[PDB]
């Protein structure tokens, strides 16, 4: 729909940006309130720093994909300069979160269930025939009540045919990205399951970088010889053999998102 008729247009005036919580080469993100009392994120593209097509584009599909256990988008504003606004997600990042005082004192309990919660939001993107592309802890966002949602969907594709195939001169992050969609460009639902067993990694180590004191160049040598991430430290077994189940060879061995979800939900009700 035209922004006259878009439900989710809303007039600049009805916001008002109070903290700016980041700032980068394509705007910035703010704190701020909706109509003086409801707390919003509100992410504003800076002009000429990427098309405004491109920016809005992740508004769009987050229409589409609308969840409890996923970011929730709140409104547009698409006259320059242009907003994206947002569920606001109290304790920022999980990756961030892990590391505060609260985030450290979590049990392995809590953290299982966090991953269950993420499990959850990503069996629901599944089920929806889409995928994310970027999974990872700085993409899962907590909420004031310690519970995690999926965000940032500017990569995010449906899919009609199982597989979208980016460019040949695509770059991804190589410690969470899985090796088809690192080598070919392919990515699946799958591609998105060897990421969520990356991910668990970082719940497990609070945050810490994935293939402690390897490069990128020895991360995909161990690989190619069948090795994986060393178990981390402090690692449940039970967890790190969920892991090894996301980084199968194989994408179609990998495991559904649903699996993971009720297998991690057993893994929390046990501990
Ligand atoms: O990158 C972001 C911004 S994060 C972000 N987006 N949405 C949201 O709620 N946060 C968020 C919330 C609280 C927060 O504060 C915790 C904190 C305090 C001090 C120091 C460090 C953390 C930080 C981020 C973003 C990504 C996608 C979208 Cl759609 C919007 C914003």
């Amino acid at each position: 729909k035209p922004w006259w008729e878009d439900e989710w247009e809303v007039p600049r005036e009805t916001l008002k940006l109070v903290e700016r919580l980041g700032a980068g080469q394509f705007g910035e993100v703010w704190m701020g309130y909706y109509n003086g009392h409801t707390k919003v994120a509100v992410k504003s593209l800076k002009q000429g720093s990427m098309s405004p097509d491109a920016f809005l584009a992740e508004a769009n599909l987050m229409k589409q994909l609308q969840h409890q256990r996923l970011v929730r988008l709140y409104a547009v504003v698409t006259q320059e300069p242009i907003y994206i606004i947002t569920e606001y997600m109290e304790n920022g990042s999980l990756v961030d979160f892990l590391k505060t005082p609260s985030g450290i004192k979590l049990t392995i309990n809590k953290l299982l269930d966090m991953a269950a919660q993420i499990a959850e939001g990503m069996a629901f993107i599944e089920e929806r025939n889409y995928i994310h592309r970027d999974l990872r802890a700085a993409n899962i966002l907590v909420s004031d009540t310690l519970s995690c949602k999926i965000a940032d969907f500017g990569l995010a594709r449906l899919i009609e045919d199982n597989e979208y195939t980016a460019r040949e001169g695509a770059k991804f992050p190589i410690k969470w990205t899985a090796p088809e969609a690192i080598n070919y460009g392919t990515f699946t639902i799958k591609s998105d399951v060897w990421s969520f067993g990356i991910l668990l990694t970082e719940i497990v180590t609070h945050g810490r970088i994935p293939y402690p004191g390897m490069t990128n160049p020895e991360v995909i040598q161990n690989l190619e010889r069948g090795y994986r991430m060393v178990r981390p430290d402090n690692c449940p077994e039970e967890l790190y053999q969920l892991m090894r189940l996301c980084w199968k060879e194989r994408p179609e061995d990998r495991p559904t998102f649903d699996y993971l979800r009720s297998v991690l939900e057993d893994f929390f009700t046990a501990t």
